[PDB]
C-alpha cells in the first residue's frame, strides 16, 4: 500500500544522454543509435532569439561546429539536420547503451517521466502530466533543455517529450522527437499565451480510485449522478467533459473496487461542490489529476 | 523555474538489483562488489513469520539455498551471513556495474529516492523522507522487500535505506544497510507502534523559500518572530522545535531570496494559526515537509 509520484527507472534514459555544444551555447541531446537528437536552438545566440531564421542560422554551421560529448568522450559528428525544431546531428557511433525505443507523441492528460539534464548529465527524475494545454508544470532551469520526457513498456523507452522553452509564465513547453512542438508555442523568445488549462477528470476519478485501494474513503457517499449532470459540474469547475471513453478507461479500477464509475463521479462531484473541508486523500489537499488509470492499476499492481 | 518532487536518476542504483529467492520466498537483493544484500525475512516461511527465530531458521540453510540471479544470469553464492537484520551473500563475481558507494545512516527528517522493485527489476523511483518517528510513508506492495534507499553525490551512492516490512497502518519500515532497523521495529508481523510522529518545520521553512525563488509569495507578511514565540506554535501544530542548527542550514536560502529566516517563521506561524484559506504553494494545498534545505538548493541550482 502507499501511493507516490512515481517516476519510471530512468537507467535506460542516463545512458542516451549527451552534451551539445555550438559556438557558446551547451545543451543536452539525446543519442540513440548513431544520431543525437537536440533542441535546433542550439545555434542560436541570445541577439538573434528573439527572431531567429533557423534555416539562416544553421547554414552559418558545419558538423565540427557541434560538438558532442558523451561523458568525457568526444562523439565525431559526420551529418546535421533539422527536423521541425530539433537538429538531428549523425554520428560515426552508434551508442552502445541504446536501449530498445520508439518516438511517440502524447495526448494531453497522459503522464510521463522527465529526466531533468544540465551539460549532459542527469540531476533528478521526476513524473508530470502533459497539461490539457500542451504545456507542462516541469522544473528546469538554464541549460535543461535537451532534457527528455519518456515512459517505459518492459524493455521499451517511448520517448514523447523533449524540453525546450519556459514560457514568461514560467510553465515548460516542448516538442515530440521529430521536432514538433506540443501546443502553439514557437522557439522564439516572445510572448505566448498557453491557452486555458483544465483538470483532468479521467485521472482524479483514477486517483480517488487509488486512494479507495489505499484505505483514504472518507470521500466516498451514497449518492450517484449521469454524465449530463456530472459533465455540468465539471464545467462549472474547469474540469475536462467526462466521455464514455473515459468511462471505459476506468473499467479496470472499477471492478477492483466494486465502486461503478458514476457513483464515483458522484463522490467527485461533491468534493468540487464542497471542498476537502480541511481533509487530505493521500496526503493531498487539493485533487490530484497526475495519475491517469493505467498508472494508478500499474502502482497498484507492481508492473516491473 | 518550477519545483518537483525529483527524486536521484536511478541508474547506478538499478545496476545493482538483483532477484533473491530462498525456499518459497523471493525478494529484492543489493549487488555491490561480490556480496548481495538483502532483508532476512527471505528466509522465512507464513508460519514462521509470526515471531521467527532468525539464527535457527539460518542454520537450515546452505549457500546452495540461497538463489540469486541477476536478470537472466545465476550467481554462484560462495558464503552467507547474518548481520542485524540483513542477510549478507557471498558470490563469485563482484558487480561490473558497482558504482562508487557508501553505506550511510541517515538522521530523520532527511529525504532520499526509493527505487521501487520487484523480483529484483525496477519498477519506479520515488523521493521521500525519512518521518521524525523513523517510518517511510512509501509505496511498496508484496515482494517489494529489499528495495533500497539511497542519496547521490556527484558519482557516489550513499545506500541509507533498505525496505524491510509494511505497519499495519499501511506505513515503511526498513533497516540501514548494516541491518540495524530505523525506529523501535522487529522484522516480526506483530503490532507495532510507529509513535508520534511530527512535521519536519526545516523542511517546510526550506519550502517556503523554494516557493518565493519560484515566485508564490503570497504567505509573505509584515511580520516577525522568535525562535521561543515560533516554537510555542510548533508546539501546538505538531511541528518539530526549530533550533539554531535548523536555522543555520537555512542560511543560503536566507541569503538567495533576503528573507530571515524569523520573517519566514513569521510566515510560517501565519500559515499555521490561519492555514491556506483555499490558496495553494507550489501546486500544493497543504505545508510540505520532503525538501530539505539541501535539496531545495540543489533543485533551485542545478546540480547534476
Ligand atoms: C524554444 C525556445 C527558447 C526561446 C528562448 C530561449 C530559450 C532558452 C530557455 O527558455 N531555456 C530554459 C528552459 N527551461 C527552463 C529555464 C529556466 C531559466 C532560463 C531558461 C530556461 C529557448
Ligand atoms: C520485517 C518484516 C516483515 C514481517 C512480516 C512480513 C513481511 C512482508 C512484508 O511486510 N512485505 C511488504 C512490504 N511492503 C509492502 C507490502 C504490501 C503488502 C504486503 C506485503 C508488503 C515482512
Amino acid at each position: 500500500s502507499g501511493f507516490r509520484k512515481m517516476a519510471f527507472p530512468s537507467g535506460k534514459v542516463e545512458g542516451c544522454m549527451v552534451q551539445v555544444t555550438c559556438g557558446t551555447t551547451t545543451l543536452n541531446g539525446l543519442w540513440l543509435d548513431d544520431v543525437v537528437y537536440c533542441p535546433r536552438h542550439v545555434i542560436c545566440t541570445s541577439e538573434d532569439m528573439l527572431n531567429p531564421n533557423y534555416e539562416d542560422l544553421l547554414i552559418r554551421k558545419s558538423n565540427h561546429n557541434f560538438l558532442v560529448q558523451a561523458g568525457n568522450v568526444q562523439l565525431r559528428v559526420i551529418g546535421h539536420s533539422m527536423q521541425n525544431c530539433v537538429l538531428k546531428l549523425k554520428v560515426d557511433t552508434a551508442n552502445p547503451k541504446t536501449p530498445k525505443y520508439k518516438f511517440v507523441r502524447i495526448q494531453p492528460g497522459q503522464t510521463f517521466s522527465v529526466l531533468a539534464c544540465y551539460n549532459g548529465s542527469p540531476s533528478g527524475v521526476y513524473q508530470c502530466a502533459m497539461r490539457p494545454n500542451f504545456t507542462i508544470k516541469g522544473s528546469f532551469l538554464n541549460g535543461s533543455c535537451g532534457s527528455v520526457g519518456f515512459n517505459i513498456d518492459y524493455d521499451c523507452v517511448s520517448f514523447c517529450y523533449m524540453h525546450h522553452m519556459e514560457l514568461p509564465t514560467g510553465v515548460h513547453a516542448g516538442t515530440d522527437l521529430e521536432g514538433n512542438f506540443y501546443g502553439p508555442f514557437v522557439d522564439r523568445q516572445t510572448a505566448q499565451a498557453a491557452g486555458t488549462d483544465t483538470t483532468i477528470t479521467v485521472n482524479v476519478l483514477a486517483w480517488l480510485y487509488a486512494a479507495v485501494i489505499n484505505g483514504d474513503r472518507w470521500f466516498l457517499n451514497r449518492f450517484t449522478t449521469t454524465l449530463n449532470d456530472f459533465n455540468l459540474v465539471a464545467m462549472k469547475y474547469n474540469y475536462e467533459p467526462l466521455t464514455q471513453d473515459h468511462v471505459d478507461i476506468l473499467g479496470p479500477l472499477s471492478a477492483q473496487t466494486g465502486i461503478a464509475v458514476l457513483d464515483m463521479c458522484a463522490s467527485l462531484k461533491e468534493l468540487l461542490q464542497n471542498g476537502m473541508n480541511g481533509r487530505t486523500i493521500l496526503g493531498s489537499a487539493l485533487l490530484e489529476d497526475e495519475f491517469t488509470p493505467f498508472d494508478v492499476v500499474r502502482q497498484c499492481s507492481g508492473v516491473t
